[PDB]
């Protein structure tokens, strides 16, 4: 038995294990992650949740499932994900879902792409707060996020836990809810009304919360804390980073420098700290670059997860003896706490 603390007071014991799994676990190894893992692929035949272009190349699926709100939030552009999210549950994988939301002040004017999507950086997160005129469309995904999360069960009829990421790399002004589109404040006041919506209006027991800015440059906490929701409303402490695919010594080191500082600041917060989007032409020592470098760092080294959006080189990164795929992890979701 151990204690833990989450944003959701109220969140089921699956989901309180999972998250004291990662505690455990981050220690031991780095499990990897992969975006659209069984259900986009350029050597799977089948989108049913069955393959991926990971097992393909090694024998085993991640251990982390990515998929993002286009498989939940109307109009569903990535087609839905329970089959698929059953599936990796059912083989004891872990699942994440990022938050991709049309943006709420332009979402009816959708026609010439951006328009309208996460891509529209036409500010948005003032007037979608509550008193703003949009915080009806926004209430709208958060509605359907929370049904989809309130129905998605198992096989004994009990909930899956997912790791819910929002408003991801809001440091960076491309998405509507970025760092030129709100004050600091009004960012956190964004995230910190979407939990609360979710936990307590809408009642989801199911979803661990995990932030994401950019990776820095300036390395710092104070960096971090600018945007930071707050101890009482993040589970996760990741970060998003993407980077050249030649002469990349300094991006490299730029990331374990990134992970290394949410990894302390995560041990002093009780959180999980993870590499929540990190990817790029070919580097054909990219993954042997990556674990080399993270598990060197006695930092770095303690995050839970890194997850992806050449075939040798993915192949050592698997062989690795500090990388864990869906069958080097077990009890994930029994332990008692
Ligand atoms: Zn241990
Ligand atoms: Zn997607
Ligand atoms: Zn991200
Ligand atoms: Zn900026």
């Amino acid at each position: 038995p151990v204690t833990v603390k989450l944003v959701d007071s109220q969140a089921t014991m699956e989901t309180r294990s999972l998250f004291a799994f990662m505690q455990e676990q981050r220690r031991h190894s780095i499990m990897f992650g992969h975006q659209h893992e069984t259900t986009q692929g350029l050597t799977i035949t089948r989108t049913d949740g069955t393959q991926s272009d990971t097992f393909n190349a090694v024998g085993d699926f991640a251990a982390v499932y990515g998929w993002d709100t286009l498989s939940i939030v109307a109009p569903k552009a990535e087609g839905d994900i329970v089959a698929q999210v059953k599936k990796a549950y059912a083989r004891g994988g872990i699942i994440t879902v990022s938050s991709h939301f049309d943006n709420p002040k332009t979402d009816t004017q959708k026609g010439v792409w951006p328009v309208g999507t996460s891509w529209d950086q036409t500010p948005a997160v003032v007037d979608s707060l509550p008193g703003g005129a949009y915080n009806p469309v926004l209430n709208g995904y958060l509605d359907q996020v929370a049904e989809w999360a309130n129905n998605l069960k198992d096989e004994q009829g009990r909930l899956i836990p997912v790791i819910f990421r929002l408003y991801h790399e809001n440091t960076g002004s491309w998405f509507w809810w970025g760092d030129k589109q709100s004050t600091p404040e009004q960012y956190k006041q964004l995230f910190r009304y979407s939990v609360e919506y979710l936990r307590d209006v809408k009642g989801v027991r199911n979803f661990l919360y995990a932030y994401s800015p950019n990776n820095f440059w300036d390395v710092t906490e104070a960096n971090y804390l600018e945007r930071y929701p707050g101890d009482e409303w993040v589970d996760v402490l990741g970060f998003d980073t993407y980077g050249p695919v030649a002469d990349n010594a300094d991006w490299f080191r730029n990331v374990v420098a990134n992970a290394a500082l949410v990894a302390r600041m995560a041990e002093a917060r009780g959180k999980i700290p993870v590499i929540s989007e990190i990817g790029i032409l070919y580097d054909n020592q990219w993954y042997r670059k990556l674990i080399s470098g993270l598990k060197a760092d006695p930092d770095a080294r303690e995050i839970a997860f890194l997850l992806v959006w050449t075939l040798e080189d993915f192949q050592a990164f698997y062989a690795d003896e500090f990388t864990a795929f869906n069958r080097d992890i077990e009890q994930v979701y029994q332990r008692p706490t």
